[PDB]
């Protein structure tokens, strides 16, 4: 059982994402208002997909006030208080030098854990951490943050988010 839905983008038709809010089931891709140069989100069919046939590509053309202004959040993430989950995802970038934070938190924005400010290379890597649901929440979120200025001009690819009981 996986806590998150559509973790590998296989539920979504290929193409540029034109409905950030609802166009990728299991995810919210809304952009913060402080961003003035829009990013591009695209579900890509590709033979190097770590799983299945699709990945999500995020082209960062500019940043805003906080790195969370360019983001992909998995939701809902269905969990149980007390349980420790393993988070795993695959990521790479068009150019070495990209930076991503992989986070999990509640609908209050309190975080349970993160992998902070990770360097992303041109080759796929698994990024993994454990976290415990430490409050009473059963429906949480998994925000991925791309809006670091180091990413401007780059494209970050993600696939295979799986949040699983340890
Ligand atoms: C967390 O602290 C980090 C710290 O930032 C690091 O520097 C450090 O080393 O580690 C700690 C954790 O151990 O920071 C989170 C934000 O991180 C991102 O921005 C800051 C940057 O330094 C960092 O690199 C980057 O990853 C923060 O979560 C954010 O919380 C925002 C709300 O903040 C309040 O409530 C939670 C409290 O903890 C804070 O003190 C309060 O100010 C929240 O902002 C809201 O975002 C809305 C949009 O949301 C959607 O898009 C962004 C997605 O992240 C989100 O899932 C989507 O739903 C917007 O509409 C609101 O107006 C805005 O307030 C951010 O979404 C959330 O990511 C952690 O709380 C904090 O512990
Ligand atoms: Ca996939």
């Amino acid at each position: 059982l996986v806590a998150n839905i559509n973790g590998g983008f296989e539920s979504t038709p290929a193409g540029v994402v034109t409905d950030l809010a609802e166009g990728v089931e299991g995810w919210d891709l809304n952009v913060g208002s402080s961003v003035t140069n829009p990013p591009v989100f695209e579900v890509l069919e590709t033979s190097d997909a770590p799983e299945g046939n699709k990945v999500l590509a995020v082209t960062v053309n500019g940043v805003g006030n906080n790195p969370f202004n360019i983001q992909a959040t998995a939701l809902p993430v269905n969990v149980r208080p007390g349980v420790t989950y393993t988070y795993t995802i695959r990521a790479r970038a068009e150019q070495d030098g990209a930076v991503v934070s992989f986070t999990v938190g509640n609908q209050s924005f309190d975080e349970y854990g993160r992998l902070h400010h990770q360097q992303i290379t041109t080759e796929w890597q698994p990024f993994t951490f454990e976290f415990t649901v430490s409050d009473q929440e059963t429906v949480i979120r998994a925000p991925i943050h791309f809006g670091y200025a180091a990413n401007v001009g780059n494209t970050i690819y993600i696939d295979g988010l799986a949040i699983v009981d340890l």
